[PDB]
């Protein structure tokens, strides 16, 4: 089998290409380009009905004319995985148009021997990578034929593996033709997630959540992996993509060590809804871009 089906199309996002294309254009048109050409972005992976307008702030900073290879690093929700896995197929399907996996980088990557191969069922089961495909398809439209994708599923990485993979991906982060989409939601608050940390000096629960998130967001903007790790250790904020983000940050520090100048900026912050009591629950979404200098 050569193709990964768009297995979450219909439920997490619209199956109709025309419709989906119009939706993503609405969202993209409301955002002003400020950070082109994004070398990395952090973006949510909730269903588009909730996080669509937020992610568009990140994707608008992608410059179609510069970017040639898109790496998408998403966490695994479903399988136990103590490292990273790559896809076993050649093509990722989307309602807009289908996307090609860069065979060359996929070869170099595989030869490191640091990766498992994701079975087709695993691959299709997972949504954290899929949710970026329509958005990177749309952002790249103009140069439809000239870009490949590098799907990477990031597991429950230990601190050393965040460092190791970060080191590895850093040689690719350094190429101006490349782009890391780092996939993550922010705070999952509520009983249903077993996380109801509430700092009451912050105001209402939703304001506490905002502070909690913006704190973790500020640390990412400092491009500081250790500090972020310590933030996770202190508050255990329920950040889905806390490992892809770890890999990103380590890759970023690796390049700082060679005189490269970068800023990360978060551009938008949203919440599914606004929690006010203990039986309320919400998921947070932030979108940001890394820029190289």
């Amino acid at each position: 089998v050569v193709c990964r089906e768009a297995s979450h199309a219909g439920s997490w996002y619209t199956a109709s290409g025309p419709q989906l294309n119009a939706q993503l254009e609405g969202w993209l048109s409301q955002v002003q380009s400020t950070k082109r050409p994004a070398r990395a972005i952090i973006a949510p992976h909730a269903g588009y009905t909730y996080c669509g307008s937020c992610a568009a702030h990140a994707y608008k900073q992608v410059d179609p004319s510069i970017t040639r290879r898109i790496f998408i690093l998403g966490p695994s929700h479903h399988v136990p995985l103590s490292r990273c896995a790559l896809s076993s197929v050649d093509i990722y399907r989307t309602p807009l148009y289908d996307l090609r996996i860069d065979q060359k980088i996929y070869g170099e990557l595989w030869k490191t021997g640091m990766f498992e191969r994701m079975s087709l069922q695993t691959d299709e089961d997972e949504h954290s990578i899929e949710m970026h495909l329509p958005y990177t398809a749309k952002a790249m439209e103009s140069h439809k034929d000239e870009f490949t994708i590098i799907p990477v599923l990031v597991g429950a990485l230990s601190e050393s593996k965040e460092q190791e993979f970060g080191k590895l991906f850093s040689k690719y982060l350094a190429d101006p033709s490349n782009l890391f989409v780092v996939s993550s939601d922010f705070c999952h608050w509520g009983q249903r997630f077993r996380y109801s940390y509430y700092d009451e000096s912050q105001g209402e629960i939703y304001r506490s959540i905002e502070h909690l998130d913006k704190m973790g967001m500020s640390i990412i903007e400092q491009l500081d992996p250790v500090s972020f790790s310590n933030y996770l250790k202190k508050y255990h904020n329920t950040i889905c993509g806390r490992h892809p983000i770890g890999v990103l940050l380590n890759a970023i520090t690796e390049l700082q060590k060679n005189g490269m100048n970068m800023s990360f900026s978060f551009l938008n912050y949203a919440q599914s809804s606004q929690c006010r009591n203990w039986q309320d629950s919400s998921v947070s979404y932030a979108a940001g871009a890394l820029t190289v200098h």
